[PDB]
């Protein structure tokens, strides 16, 4: 399982597939939107 929307995370694994979780504090999962 992953994090959802505004979840929070520390890396980008901890974010799903889709979800990029910024690597700037504050840390949280965001969405991408372009196709890995």
């Amino acid at each position: 399982e992953c994090r959802w929307f505004w979840g929070g995370c520390n890396n980008d694994a901890d974010c799903c597939k889709h979800l990029e979780c910024k690597r700037k504090w504050p840390h949280i999962c965001l969405w991408d939107g372009t196709f890995t």
